[PDB]
């Protein structure tokens, strides 16, 4: 049925198995601030849920599949007719002369949804400047427009009670109240040794963790995937921390034992 209308990157498909093995039995309403691709609240499928991610073309995405779904695939039918690397090329500078200014939301999100289908390893990247900077891919599938998929993503969501935001994850859980479930996934920990990243700091891990003790001293259950890493350990030290993969790939906190 629902899946990811898009690949991401960080997206949790293979790991659902284990997530609903975790998931509380019972809870009220879904929360998922770190959105990205959706794997999770897809598969659930919730009735009343509040959806979040930084990015905003991302979320336009989203906002565009609820809104205009007929128009949005018309103009994927159109990218993949003409799909060429000349073709993706001259699209993708659209970005910096001024024409992505004059397009509008419903293009947007068709042109960035065409990038990431034919581009290599369907990878999202912007330089300095915010321009897209992937290379054209070789081998992809010419299929690149699911229709029905587009189609009952849309029924779904205008069928249900749900919150879609754009911004900083704390400012997506303030109306968390007890009973809810939050699952948070953001960028993870880097394998003390300072490091570079696309925006979240380690200082915004710290102010993660504290927003997942107020959560939980209010009586939401709270799941949070991250690396394995040391600093992992002793941030959560005070959780229930599951170790996942031998090797242990990856780590899952949450704030109970159901
Ligand atoms: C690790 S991925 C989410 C993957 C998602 N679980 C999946 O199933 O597709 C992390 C997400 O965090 C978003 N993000 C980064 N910094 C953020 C911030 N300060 N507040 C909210 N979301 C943020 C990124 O844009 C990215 O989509
Ligand atoms: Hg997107």
């Amino acid at each position: 049925t629902l899946q990811p209308f898009t690949k991401w990157t960080g997206g949790k498909r293979q790991l659902l198995p284990v997530i609903r093995e975790l998931i509380p039995k019972t809870y009220n309403r879904y929360f998922e601030p770190f959105v990205g691709g959706g794997a999770l609240f897809f598969d659930l499928a919730p009735k009343d849920a509040v959806i979040n991610d930084f990015n905003a073309e991302l979320i336009n995405c989203y906002q565009q599949i609820k809104d205009n779904p007929q128009e949005l695939i018309e103009i994927l039918k159109v990218h993949q007719e003409y799909n060429s690397k000349e073709y993706y090329l001259d699209l993708r500078s659209a970005d910096r002369d001024e024409r992505i200014d004059m397009m509008s939301e419903v293009q947007r999100a068709a042109r960035i949804l065409y990038m990431l289908r034919v581009n290599f390893n369907g990878l999202y990247r912007v330089n300095s400047k915010n321009q897209f900077n992937v290379p054209y891919g070789r081998y992809k599938n010419p299929k690149i427009v699911d229709e029905e998929l587009i189609s009952a993503i849309s029924v779904y969501i205008n069928n249900n009670q749900l919150e879609i935001k754009v911004g900083d994850f704390e400012k997506a859980i303030v109306d968390v109240r007890t009973g809810d479930f939050v699952y948070f996934d953001p960028p993870y920990i880097p394998l003390f040794t300072s490091y570079t990243h696309e925006g979240f700091s380690f200082a915004d891990q710290v102010r993660l963790r504290d927003a997942f003790k107020r959560l939980s001293d209010t009586g939401a259950y709270v799941m949070l995937s991250n690396s394995s890493s040391a600093l992992v350990e002793e941030l959560y030290k005070d959780f229930n921390i599951h170790y996942v993969e031998g090797k242990i790939s990856e780590i899952i906190v949450t704030n109970y034992e159901k």
